[PDB]
């Protein structure tokens, strides 16, 4: 079957079809998110994804290679296929090379890299082109907060009035400070026990999150997941830690009014 949707990625920008040219070998780039057409990507059984009748498509399979789109039957049939994994990556299975904005600005053109499982790597496929605001609810029923950029995260007794604890789910899988959208929840290193703190996004992989289907959060590069440190909420650190399904890493999204 096929459907259709827009595909949102860095800093909450599309992914578009340069000039709106349907030309063979435009390239794709960032572009503020809307309805047009050279915005609108549709997903078919043969893991083809098209806009305007043609097919995102790998000018090649190397690293830094540039992403465009061409028409479907002519293109080689490697370059079209693209699969979407669960943590929000778009690969091209025969590279194994991934989508990436290398700069966050609208016109940056997209390539074909090397995964490193960063920010400027994530992607969500959806309707919805605004980001998801939320409160993050975990250990003890409480509410995961912001304290200011270079300032640790912590749980707090959730308040509908506190903005601290307002998140925006950006499509790049940036978990963002909703009132101040340049700051991103980062891990500060890729080891257990290192410190989730606020800090200007950059499209690092430590800036990169999923939420995964057994409530977790999980930082993929490191594979490590938020963990309220020693079930302490007094220690006001939230650390990333193996995944262990027990209470202080388990987590849950509620929508904002
Ligand atoms: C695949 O392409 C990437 C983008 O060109 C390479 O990373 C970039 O390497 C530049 C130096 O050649 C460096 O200044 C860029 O910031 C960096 N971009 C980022 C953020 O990844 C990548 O090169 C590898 O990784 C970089 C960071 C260095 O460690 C290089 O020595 C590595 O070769 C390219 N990958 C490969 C396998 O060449
Ligand atoms: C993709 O490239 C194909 C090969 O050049 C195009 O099909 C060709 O379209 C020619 C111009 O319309 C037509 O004279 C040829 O007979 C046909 N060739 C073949 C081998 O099918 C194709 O164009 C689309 O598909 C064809 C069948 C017609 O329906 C066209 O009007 C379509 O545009 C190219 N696809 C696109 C989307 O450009
Ligand atoms: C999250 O932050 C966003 C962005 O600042 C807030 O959205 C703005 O809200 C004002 C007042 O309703 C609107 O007129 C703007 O159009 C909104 N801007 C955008 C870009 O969406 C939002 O209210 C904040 N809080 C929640 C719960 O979403
Ligand atoms: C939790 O952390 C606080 C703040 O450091 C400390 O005073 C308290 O003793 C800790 N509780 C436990 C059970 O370790
Ligand atoms: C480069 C751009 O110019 C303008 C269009 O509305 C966009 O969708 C984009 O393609």
């Amino acid at each position: 079957t096929s459907f259709t949707r827009n595909i949102v990625g860095r800093d909450g920008l599309c992914v578009d079809v340069r000039n709106g040219y349907d030309t063979d070998g435009t390239p794709l780039q960032l572009w503020p998110c809307g309805t047009q057409r050279n915005q609108r990507w549709t997903f078919d059984s043969d893991d083809t994804i098209r806009s305007m009748g043609k097919c995102m498509t790998a000018n090649g399979l190397n690293n830094g290679s540039n992403i465009v789109i061409f028409n479907c039957s002519t293109a080689a049939e490697n370059a079209i296929k693209w699969e979407v994994p669960i943590d929000g990556s778009i690969i091209n299975p025969s590279s194994g090379l991934v989508m990436t904005a290398p700069r966050a600005a609208s016109r940056t053109i997209l390539l074909l890299e090397d995964n490193i499982y960063a920010a400027s790597q994530g992607w969500t496929v959806t309707n919805n082109v605004k980001p998801i605001v939320a409160s993050i609810v975990g250990y003890k029923e409480m509410c995961l907060q912001s304290n200011g950029e270079n300032n640790g995260v912590w749980m707090e007794d959730c308040e509908a009035t506190s903005l601290q604890q307002q998140w925006a789910l950006y499509g790049d899988r940036t978990i963002r400070v909703n009132s101040t959208r340049g700051l991103c929840v980062t891990t500060n290193g890729y080891n257990s026990k290192d410190l989730i703190i606020i800090l200007k996004c950059q499209g690092l992989p430590s800036q990169r999150w999923f939420f995964n289907s057994d409530g977790a959060i999980v930082n993929p590069k490191s594979r490590l997941v938020m963990d309220v440190r020693a079930s302490n909420v007094s220690l006001r650190e939230i650390i990333i830690f193996p995944a262990t399904g027990n209470p202080n890493q388990q987590w849950v999204t509620q929508v904002l009014p």
